[PDB]
């Protein structure tokens, strides 16, 4: 609650790292940030084409002598493979580039399908339809055979998430989504809390916060950087959180958020900062004002903003 909590249980009782290394030189730096400032949650997606330093960085770390229980791995499926038949050969093709016989967490990056070689944004006939229930489903058998320990969804609502539930025979473990005092997503957050969704926090210093006068006030008090305040505003918030950042000095602060907390009234502070600074709208891949589906980032979230 004191955001003192240094993982979650999740719903199938695995335990994640409150803390995981955004992926967003990554082998050196998963590598690094594992052995020198102690990760041990790795946060990744196949779209950003980086699992394979991801697993060269895992690799040595684990060859360093961190065991893989120890370890809690994360991986998106892409856009482009949300179809039912594509989900086996997504998440094995995720597996060897990260060179491990499963992982902890894979999440729905996008509720939205996407025609292979799509452009940004979206031309007409490029998002096609998503049979949300097929995937899960796929999604679900990951987690049954083993492959997978828990699945997920990124950037849903609540009309989304509610979809999702009234067929899911395993319920998503974790939600992964934007989250800092720019953009909370309340509601979002308040159906995970219902339906005892873990929720993860992404993009913490935002638009970048980090720079926002009212965050740096609150750092200079506490004698923290505007980044650690932010991460640690995630964490008495909650929700785990995966700061992306490419500098091992940043990497290493970015942990050292145990220990302490941000006072009460700090912590109403960031809160009370109105929902205007949403960076991800997604209109850059799904939006196209004219021929749609989707003509405008409101649809992208079911108008419940």
């Amino acid at each position: 609650g004191q955001g003192e909590q240094d993982h979650f249980v999740l719903k199938s009782g695995h335990a994640m790292p409150a803390v995981g290394l955004g992926t967003w030189d990554t082998a050196h730096s998963v590598r690094t940030a594992i052995t020198e400032a102690g990760y041990r949650h790795v946060d990744t997606a196949a779209e950003y084409g980086v699992e394979k330093e991801v697993g060269k960085g895992l690799k040595a770390a684990m060859e360093a002598g961190i065991d893989r229980k120890d370890l809690f791995v994360t991986s998106k499926i892409w856009c482009t493979n949300l179809a039912p038949e594509r989900v086996r050969p997504a998440l094995e093709n995720t597996l060897k580039d990260l060179q491990l016989d499963y992982i902890d967490l894979y999440h729905i990056h996008w509720p939205f399908r996407l025609k292979d070689g799509a452009h940004m944004p979206p031309e007409a006939g490029e998002v096609l339809e998503f049979d949300m229930e097929g995937v899960w489903k796929e999604m679900e058998n990951l987690v049954k055979d083993g492959l997978v320990k828990d699945i997920g969804v990124c950037n849903y609502t609540v009309t989304k998430l509610n979809r999702l539930l009234r067929s899911a025979k395993i319920p998503p473990a974790v939600c992964q989504m934007e989250m800092h005092p720019g953009w909370k997503n309340d509601k979002i957050f308040e159906a995970c809390k219902k339906h005892g969704i873990h929720i993860t926090a992404y993009s913490p210093l935002g638009k970048n916060l980090a720079h926002d006068p009212v965050v740096e006030k609150v750092a200079n008090k506490l004698n923290k950087t505007p980044g650690q305040v932010l991460i640690k505003w995630a964490l008495q918030r909650g929700t785990s959180v995966i700061p992306k950042s490419s500098k091992d000095e940043r990497i290493k602060e970015n942990i050292q958020v145990f220990g302490w907390e941000i006072p009460e009234e700090d912590f109403k502070v960031l809160c009370s900062i109105k929902d205007e600074k949403r960076v991800l709208t997604g209109e850059e891949l799904f939006v196209n004002k004219t021929h749609g589906p989707y003509r405008s980032a409101r649809d992208v979230w079911d108008h419940e903003n």
